[PDB]
Formats: structure tokens, C-alpha cells, sequence
């Protein structure tokens, strides 16, 4: 036998196993106990009939296999089937100790109080209480018996629905209003009124003894009304605070959240005055930088100079406010102090390093830390690694991950880095981004940024605008190289395309070949697909990377949008710093630095906008 027999072996049993064709995995199984993924088949075969498992068969897998991912996964799925059986005195015996998944703890603290640990019981409910998310359906019978025994204290009930209200599960706070407690059923109605519509709240703030609790559920409700109405919201003001007799503090919370909500371009001159005012007398770092932010979007100097002094001395230790103290000072003429903050900005690493060395005329320095020359461990020669490379052969890249994951976790700086070398020197792209995360090993860019599927991305920008440089930052920031994952709203792949922008994109620019959303998860295909779409916005928006990189995350509509915002009043830096989506603005600079390491490695002059990009007026 050899390892490469034992492959086609592999992918044979697989195949018989997904037909039902259990003659011939019945065969077959004995024979793969010495392949490194031999303990994945013994994990589908315990779990195919689950139901009917002994738990000492669980028990033995899991003692056996500690460093498997789906053995200790194995260890809550088998506590919910206890739990489905009503076996409690075995849920105890097979997980003496509190399990892993919040599923798996609601049904052990259940088991705990049917084997008499009433006590204990209580206890672990009331954590697992605590919380306004939605729970398992695992816990309403624990829930449930804890509040029948008496001991659940009225107080963490009514601290569930401030917690469900503050977290914007109204369907929870409802829930748990129509069972209120006596002690508060006095206001249940008003607390379902509010939850089902927040412009119920002057009322409810009215109607209802003003306390810590009844003040706060006001204040959430109160910002749930400001997303819909502003002007609403500001008016009511004087009227709230008068119903529940807010002290100063709670007044300004009031006012931040208003002011938040007249960022916008259509405001009234009346309502820019008040927002300020209110700006002024906060003590919100958050919204002082939204503030600052709007300055930069419309080229306000004076405003500029205004908000940025506003800042808490801590915030101005941010990358961004030190490069804008500096581009003030430079406009007063106060050049030394300017260049020595921008001086200083170039010695670290990022996008407004690399800015303040576009800014001044000088070559940005990349710091490059090098892992080590042996990358030879006991770590790479171990079955935990012998079942890395299985899976990366098989391209099972998330099952990777997971082993990857156990493997890299604990270990030292040193044997991170090694790991992440390793798995650079193998191809596994993902992997070696994987490490580097895991070990924060911010310096060693070659490991962060591989030349991943280099030859598909020069295949596929051959014939487009789209630098192959750029193609790869968007596609580093977007999947760091796992060609398997997908996000939990669909999006797929390396350049994590949406189905229906994948379906959108192969009818505009007439690709053959495409008819099914699975078919993203491939390398090539999904290349070909987000070059196209990465194309297509890059053209549309005059070959540059500050509109296409925020059109591929914010959609063309948004940079239009942001543009008639701007209305050719500012410059590239302002305009990446004055997007309004926070999520927008990281990706937009995330790539930019990107695409400037990978021109490196490619070598090429990572200088980080173009002469074009850099001197357009935005």
C-alpha cells in the first residue's frame, strides 16, 4: 500500500458511500485505517446512525481522536441526542462538564435538574438567560423550569427585556411581555405597544413611572424614531425629558443620537446649527470622527480645523487624525511639525504610512520580517499536518481551516511563523494567511500576501484594465484566499461574488458556461466571473481604484451617490476618509494598501495611487 493508493481508495469509498452503496464501503473501510483521513469515515459512520449509538461508541471516538475537529464537535451533537432520548442520567455520564455549544449547555443544565442539581441548574440558566439574543428552542424547557421553581429573580426577567430591546430583538421583548412576572405586569402593555412600534414611546415615557429600566427602553425606542424621522425625534426632545425627568447625561445621550441622523447632505440650516451645538456638548468620540468626517466630505477647512481639535486626546493618536493634523499644519505653513508627523507616520505600516510618503515625495520603506530559515518542526511532521495535507489535496480548504486552526493555536510566535512559511512553501495560500492572522504576524508580508492563482489572474486581466495587482488585493481582502468560503448572506468564493451579481455579470459581458451558483466555489470560474464585474466598475467609474473598490463593496449606485456628496470639492485621501460606511471606508483602504504589497511582490513600484487617482479633484 502507499499513500497515493490510498487516495483513489478515499475518493472511491466517498463515492460508494454518497450512492448508499454500503456493500462496498462495508469492504473498503477496513482497509483505509492507516489514511490520515481514516477518522473523518469513522465519524460518518458513527453519525449515520446516531440515533442508535451506545455512548461508549461516542466516548471511545472522541478520547481517540482529540485534536479532530468534528470529535469535539461530536461531543455537543451527541448531548443533544441525549437529550432527545431523555436520557439526562447519560447526557451526565458522557459530559460530566459543562459542553461547548450553547445548545448543548441548555440541554446539560436541563439534565441537571431532572437528576436533582436544582441548585447548579438555576445557576447555569441564568447565564444562558442573561442575554438579549434569541436562544436555542434547547432552553425554553430549562427557562421554563427554572422559572416554575421559584427562584428566578423577577429582576433578571425584567433585565432580559432591557437587554432583548437594547439589542433590537423586539419579537423577544414582546415575547417575554406577554408572560411578564406579576410584579411587573402593570407595565407589560405599554413595554409590547413600544417594542411593536417605537413611535409609542413619548407615551410610553408618559404613561409609565419614569426608572433606571423604563428610561433606557425609551432611549432605544427613541433612536429607533430618529432612523425613521430626525426632525421628529429632535422636536421631542424637551417633551421626553420632561416626562421622565432626565438628568444631563441622559439629555446629551439624546441629543447624539439625533445629531448622528443630520449627517446628510439635505439637511436645513436650522437643523446643522442644533446638531452642532449638540456635537459640541457631547462626549462621544464616535460622533465627534462622524463630524470631522463630514468636514472632510465637503472640503470645510475651518471645519476641519474646528472638529479635529474637538477630538479626546486619545483619538488623535489615530493614523487618520495625525496625517489630517498634518495636512492642516502644512496648509498654515508650519512645515517641520508637519513633516515630522508625517515622518513618523511612514516608519509604520498601512494605508496612511503609505499616504504620508505619497504626500511628501518619498519612496514608502515596506518593513519585511522573514519567518524562520528551518521551518521544520515537530508541528510539520505530525498526523494533525498529515491530515492538513489531505484535505488540501482534496481541496476540502474549510475542513483545512479547522485542522489548520487547532494547529496553529497556542503555539509560539516562532512556531506560528514557521507554520505560516510551511503552508507559503506547500501553495496553500489560505493556510499561510491563516497563520499569519493566528500569530499576528503583521510584519511578515510575504506569508500575508502569496502570488495566489497567479496565473489565472494574469489569464484573466490580460485582456482588461484592472492592473492583475489590483484584481488580487480585492481578492485577498475578500476571501484571504479561501476559494471555499462563503459568507452568510451567499456571497462566494475568492472575489466572494453574489449569485446574483455572478448572473448579472455573465449576461453583460456574454460569458459562456454558467448555471449554478456552486459553480463559484471553483478558482477559474470565479476569477473569470469578479474580473468581469471588477472590470466592468473600474470602466465605469474612469480606471480608478477609489471608485471601483468602493463599487465592488457598496454597489455603483452608493459611489454615485457619494460623489454628487463630494461634488468635486475634495481630495482622493479626503474622499477615502469621508465615506459614510465604516465598512466601505476599511475595504477601501485595506485594498489600496493591498494592491500596493502585491505590486511589490510582483516587482513593481508600490507607490499607492496613481498620478491620476492622486490629483483628481473628488
Amino acid at each position: 500500500d502507499s499513500l497515493d493508493e490510498q487516495r483513489s481508495r478515499y475518493a472511491q469509498i466517498k463515492q460508494a458511500w454518497d450512492n448508499r452503496q454500503m456493500d462496498v464501503v462495508e469492504q473498503m473501510m477496513p482497509g483505509l485505517k492507516d489514511y490520515p483521513l481514516y477518522p473523518y469515515l469513522e465519524y460518518r459512520q458513527i453519525t449515520d446512525d446516531l440515533m442508535n449509538q451506545p455512548a461508549v461508541t461516542v466516548t471511545n471516538f472522541v478520547r481517540a481522536n482529540p485534536t479532530l475537529p468534528p470529535a469535539r464537535t461530536l461531543q455537543s451533537r451527541f448531548v443533544n441526542e441525549l437529550a432527545r432520548r431523555e436520557d439526562w442520567r447519560g447526557l451526565l455520564a458522557f459530559s460530566p462538564e459543562k459542553p461547548g455549544t450553547t445548545e448543548a449547555q441548555c440541554n446539560y443544565y436541563y439534565a441537571k435538574w431532572n437528576t436533582g442539581q436544582s441548585e447548579e441548574a438555576w445557576q447555569g440558566a441564568k447565564e444562558l438567560w442573561l442575554t438579549g439574543k434569541s436562544q436555542p428552542n434547547a432552553c425554553d424547557k430549562l427557562f421554563s423550569v427554572w422559572r416554575a421553581s421559584g427562584k428566578q429573580d423577577p429582576l433578571a426577567y425584567l433585565e432580559r427585556i432591557r437587554l432583548a430591546m437594547k439589542a433590537g430583538n423586539t419579537g423577544l421583548v414582546t415575547v417575554l411581555a406577554g408572560q411578564m412576572p406579576a410584579d411587573y405586569q402593570t407595565i407589560a402593555s405599554a413595554i409590547i405597544s413600544l417594542a411593536n412600534n417605537p413611535n409609542t414611546v413619548l407615551t410610553f415615557a408618559r404613561t409609565t413611572g419614569a426608572t433606571d429600566f423604563t428610561r433606557q427602553m425609551a432611549a432605544v425606542a427613541f433612536a429607533s424614531v430618529a432612523r425613521q424621522d430626525a426632525e421628529n425625534a429632535r422636536l421631542m426632545i424637551p417633551s421626553l425629558a420632561q416626562a421622565q425627568q432626565l438628568n444631563e447625561d441622559q439629555i446629551q445621550e439624546l441629543r447624539d443620537i439625533v445629531a448622528w441622523r443630520l449627517m446628510g447632505n439635505d439637511v436645513t440650516d436650522e437643523q446643522a446649527k442644533w446638531r452642532d451645538d449638540a456635537i459640541m456638548r457631547s462626549q462621544s468620540t464616535s460622533l465627534i470622527e462622524r463630524r470631522v468626517r463630514m468636514a472632510l466630505g465637503t472640503g470645510d477647512r475651518r471645519g476641519l480645523n474646528t472638529w479635529l481639535a474637538r477630538l479626546p486626546m486619545e483619538a488623535k493618536e489615530k493614523d487618520e487624525w495625525r496625517y489630517w493634523q498634518a495636512d492642516l499644519l502644512l496648509e498654515r505653513g508650519r512645515e517641520a511639525e508637519a513633516k515630522e508627523i508625517l515622518h513618523q507616520l511612514m516608519q509604520q505600516r498601512g494605508f496612511y504610512p503609505m499616504v504620508a510618503a505619497q504626500r511628501i515625495g518619498e519612496e514608502y520603506e515596506l518593513k519585511i520580517d522573514k519567518a524562520p530559515q528551518n521551518v521544520d518542526s515537530a508541528l510539520t511532521q505530525g498526523p494533525e499536518m498529515a491530515r492538513v495535507r489531505e484535505l488540501m489535496y482534496w481541496n476540502l480548504d474549510n475542513t483545512a481551516r479547522s485542522e489548520w486552526a487547532n494547529l496553529v493555536k497556542s503555539k509560539s510566535k516562532t512556531e506560528q511563523a514557521q507554520l505560516a512559511r510551511y503552508a507559503f512553501n506547500n501553495q496553500w495560500w489560505d493556510l499561510s494567511v491563516q497563520a499569519t492572522i493566528a500569530g499576528k504576524l503583521w510584519d511578515h508580508l510575504e506569508e500575508r500576501f502569496p502570488l495566489a492563482y497567479n496565473d489565472l489572474f494574469k489569464r484573466y486581466t490580460s485582456g482588461k484594465e484592472i492592473p492583475q495587482s489590483y484584481a488580487m488585493a480585492i481578492a485577498r481582502q475578500e476571501s484571504a484566499w479561501n476559494p471555499k468560503v462563503k459568507s452568510p448572506v451567499g456571497a462566494s468564493g475568492l472575489m466572494q461574488i453574489m449569485p446574483g451579481t455572478a448572473t448579472h455579470t455573465v449576461k453583460m459581458f456574454s460569458i459562456p458556461g454558467y448555471s449554478s451558483p456552486g459553480q463559484l466555489l471553483d478558482p477559474e470560474t470565479n476569477i473569470n466571473i469578479g474580473t468581469s464585474y471588477l472590470q466592468y466598475v473600474y470602466q465605469q467609474f474612469g480606471n480608478n481604484r477609489i471608485f471601483s473598490s468602493a463599487a465592488y463593496n457598496a454597489g455603483p449606485g452608493r459611489v454615485r451617490t457619494w460623489l454628487g456628496n463630494s461634488a468635486g470639492r475634495i481630495d482622493a485621501v479626503a474622499f477615502v476618509e469621508s465615506i459614510p460606511f465604516s465598512e466601505t471606508r476599511g475595504y477601501v483602504k485595506n485594498v489600496l494598501a493591498y494592491d500596493a504589497y502585491y505590486r511589490y511582490f510582483m516587482g513593481d513600484k508600490p507607490t499607492l495611487m496613481s498620478a491620476t487617482e492622486w490629483g483628481r479633484r473628488y
